[PDB]
Order: C-alpha cells, then structure tokens, then sequence
C-alpha cells in the first residue's frame, strides 16, 4: 500500500533528449528517428523575441546554422523546417534508440510526466496535470527549454508536451509535438498572464478514492446528492463541472470501496464549506487535483 | 521557477531490472555486472517466515531452483551466496547495460528515488526520505520486494535502498544493497512496529529557504532564537532536534538568501505555533520535511 505522486519510467525518452544550439541560445531538443524536434525560439535573439516574424527569420537561416550534439557527439544537420510553434531539424542519422511513440495531445485535467533537461542533460522527472486555464505547475529554469512530457501505455511513448517558457505568475507553458499551443500562449515577449484556475472535481474524487484504499476514511458521511445540487457547490469554490462522463469513469473505484460517486460527492461537498476540521488526507491538507482516476487505478489496482 | 518533488531520470536503473523466481515466488532483482541482488526472503515458504533459518534454507538450493529473467532472455545461475538480508545470484552473462554504480548506505533524513517495479517490470518512480524512525512512506504493492532507491550525483548511479517488506502502519522497510536493514527491522513475520515518526527539521528549514528563494517572505518575522530555545520548542512538536552540524550545512541558502539560520528558525517556530492561517508554501498547506538541503539547491537558481 501506499500512494505517491509517482512519474513514468523516463528511460525510453532519456534516450532521445540531444542538446541544440542556434547563436547564443542553447536548448533541448527531442531526437526520433531522423528529426529533432525543438521551439522555435531558438533562432530568436532577445531583440527578435518581442515581435519576432518567424517566416522571415528562418529563410534567412541554413542548416549550418543550427548545432545539435547528442551526448559528445555532433548531428549533421541537412534540412530545416517549422511546424506551428516547433522547430524541425532533419539529421544525417536516425536516433538507434527511437522507442515505439506517438504525437498526441492532452485534454485539461489530464496528467502526464515531464524529463526536465538541460544542455540536452536529462536532470529530473516529475507528473504535472494540464490545468483548465492550460498551464501546468512545473518546476523549469533557464535552459529547460525543450524539456518534454509524455505517457507510456505497455513500450509505446505518447509525447504531449514540449516545453517553451514560464508566465509571470510562476507556471509554464508549451506546445504539443506538433507546434500548438496549450492554452492563449504566444512564443513572443508580450504582456500574458495564466486565466483564473479552476480545481479538477473528478480528479479530486479520484484521490478521496486513493484515500480511503489507504484507510484514510474519516471525510466520509451516510449521505448522497445529485450532479445539479453538487454543481452549484462547485461552481460558487470554483470548482470544474461534474458530468455523467466523470462519474462512469470513477465507477471502477465507487464498486472497489461502496461509496458511490454522489455519495463521495456529498464528502467533498462537505470538506468545501467545513474544511478538513484540522486533518490530512493521504498527508496532505489541501484537496488534491493532480491525479486521475486512471493514475488511482494504476497505482492502488 | 517552481519547486516538485523531483526524481532522478530512472533509465539507468531501468536497464538492471530483472524477475527472480523461487518456488511459488516471484520478486525484482538487480543486475549489475554478473551478479543479480535480491531479499533472500525469496527462498521462504509459508512456514519458513516465522522464524526462518536462512543458511539452512540456502543450503538446501542448487543454482537451477532460480528462474531469473531479463525481459523475455533467461539468466543462467552458475553461483549463489548471502550477505547479511540479500541474496547475491551469480549469472553467466555481465550486464550490458550496467551503469558507473556504487552502494552507499544514507542517514535519516536523506532522500532518493524509487523505482518500483513488478515481475521485473519498472512501473513508475518517486522520491522518497529516510524518515528518523529508518522507514521510508511508499507506494509498494505485493510484487515490489527487490525494487530499489538510487541517487545519481554526476552520472554515478548510487543505489542505497532495497525493498523488502511493509510495516502494519502502511510504510516500507528495506536493506542497503550489503543487505543490512535500515532501522531494528528483520526479515520474519514477527511483531514489529516501526518507532514514533518525527519531522526532519532541516529539511524544514531547506523548504522554507526555497520558499524565500521563489518570491516567498509572508512568514518571516523580526524576531531570532537561541539553537538551544529552539529545539526545546521544536521538539513539542515531534521535530528532530536539530544540529550544529544541520546549521554549518544551511550556511549556503542562508548566504543565497540574506536570511540566518537561526532568524529562519524563529520564523518555523511561529509557524507551528500559528499554521498557515489559509495560505500555502510552495504549493503546500503543511511544513514539507523530504527536501534536503542539497535537493534545494540542485533545483533552485
Ligand atoms: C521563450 N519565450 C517565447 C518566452 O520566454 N516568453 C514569451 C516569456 C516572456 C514573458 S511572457 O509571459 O510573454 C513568456
Ligand atoms: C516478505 N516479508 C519477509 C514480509 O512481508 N514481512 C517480514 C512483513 C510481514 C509483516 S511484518 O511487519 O512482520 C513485515
Ligand atoms: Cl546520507
Ligand atoms: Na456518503
């Protein structure tokens, strides 16, 4: 038993992280078969970053331009091209470490693990949730740039997040592996703030699950509600709407322990106008939004 | 910025993992150069845990009653012996993927990541401390005996945890990989019951050094402390006492910050006193005690 916030084995992507470098900007890059894939803004001075015409400043750039080592080793680069936001180098060699992978993209609410890298150094790993507002709160200084997140399902790596910059509040923003952004980012430095955040309810539910799998079971009540009397509650602690989809999803886990998703509803219910009267659950006194209730399932089944 | 607990890149470890059988017995091994480490506890019966006399259970074993597995490759066992709680299974094969390693046995109070794993498999991985009662608080489901904790300092993955067995409170107990236990634990299913927990008051402290350093000041006060007046209040709150040692060790964050040691203890001394009063400390509502000092500076500026 037991229940941690807990990464994806990062193995299989440590092997396809490589360093890039365009001028006096050095950053990650993501090296699958014969593409590196990185942000565009690598080929960005601090005098192109406010207003930069991406077009036009790549015309003006050529392969030789672009330095790209994986470990001590040089990528002969010999083809460049942009994607969106993302910036693609084509490479004389093919990585002989590419995994099995997919490009995919992640809705908000959903977790996924990040490889923080720099100098084409792997350096950590952690899980984040891409928040409603689509920021995540992850942990990056400079030179984190091109860092990526990704899921695992059996040997395949489904890449979701490319790691661009941070907004001035403290939390981060990226793109997809195909160069969209998550959220109303721009790779520019222009005036952006992070949208008012809202709390992920099926994920938290999740975790009072997680919760009472771990003996902790002190929230719970004989009570029950209905999705519409819940959802105004959650409105008014600005809190995400519960639908008919979040709680089949939770069902796994409401037959595992004999609480039923409006029956744990009425326990968050209460926990949002009372509080946790001075406890923890799981050692924490925050409600937790972070896991889902596959991260649940996974770890506690 | 930002500040997550923040494992090491696993797939250096990843690449040692394996599935050792015995009996009705499967469990994780570690493959470094010829050799695969293991809880010994592998060669129990039912009967045999009560009171096992493991060198006459080992005697009793030739090197073909251990089915070990490298994915789907079988391992050929050529030798056995124990030292202390592990066993030590010699293979044919070296490890090709063995990394620049080392064994290191760490003190309360010092964290590492976990890499826990199943038939051999790596499932995901998290960080962990040595708590001051020698138990670790996991995510360990049956299956996970041998999964291993590690750090890597420079490129140099140093192993000091293995996994074998969980408490009645719901935490962990494991050996270094020489095979001796952290804490007064044993390998039997006898009643023990791990010591009254306390908090690690230098990673306390650390914490709230990395607080200052995101931006953070709104529990610092004008007021400072004797260590002595210090630890006689921090121990009326299960605080490890703490040090001179642990203050020589804080000098760095305490430079970095402008902040003195022990005005920062003043500062926790309220805080326990007073709680947080609705606010939260680098995304906690509670004093966060699995940062070391040096983990701080690893992720901080
Ligand atoms: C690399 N890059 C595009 C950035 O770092 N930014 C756009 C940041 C500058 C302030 S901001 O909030 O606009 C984000
Ligand atoms: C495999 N193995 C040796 C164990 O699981 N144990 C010793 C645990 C059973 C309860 S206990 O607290 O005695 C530890
Ligand atoms: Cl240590
Ligand atoms: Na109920």
């Amino acid at each position: 038993s037991g229940f941690r916030k807990m990464a994806f084995p990062s193995g299989k992507v440590e092997g396809c992280m490589v360093q890039v470098t365009c001028g006096t900007t050095t950053l990650n890059g993501l090296w699958l078969d014969d593409v590196v894939y990185c942000p565009r803004h690598v080929i960005c001075t601090s005098e192109d970053m406010l207003n930069p015409n991406y077009e036009d400043l790549l015309i003006r750039k050529s392969n030789h331009n672009f330095l790209v080592q994986a470990g001590n080793v040089q990528l002969r680069v010999i083809g460049h091209s942009m994607q969106n936001c993302v910036l693609k180098l084509k490479v004389d060699t093919a990585n002989p470490k590419t995994p099995k992978y997919k490009f995919v993209r992640i809705q908000p609410g959903q977790t996924f693990s990040v490889l923080a890298c720099y100098n084409g150094s792997p350096s950590g790993v952690y899980q984040c949730a891409m928040r409603p507002n689509f920021t995540i709160k992850g942990s990056f200084l400079n030179g984190s740039c091109g860092s990526v997140g990704f899921n695992i399902d059996y040997d395949c790596v489904s890449f979701c997040y490319m790691h661009h910059m941070e907004l001035p509040t403290g939390v981060h923003a990226g793109t997809d592996l195909e160069g969209n952004f998550y959220g109303p980012f721009v790779d520019r430095q222009t005036a952006q703030a992070a949208g008012t955040d809202t709390t992920i309810t099926v994920n938290v539910l999740a975790w009072l699950y997680a919760a009472v799998i771990n003996g902790d079971r002190w929230f719970l009540n004989r009570f029950t509600t209905t999705l519409n009397d819940f959802n105004l509650v959650a409105m008014k602690y600005n809190y995400e709407p519960l639908t008919q989809d979040h709680v089949d999803i939770l069902g796994p886990l409401s037959a595992q322990t004999g609480i039923a998703v409006l029956d744990m509803c009425a326990s968050l219910k209460e926990l949002l106008q009372n509080g946790m009267n001075g406890r923890t659950i799981l050692g924490s006194a925050l409600l937790e939004d972070e896991f889902t209730p596959f991260d649940v399932v996974r770890q506690c089944s």
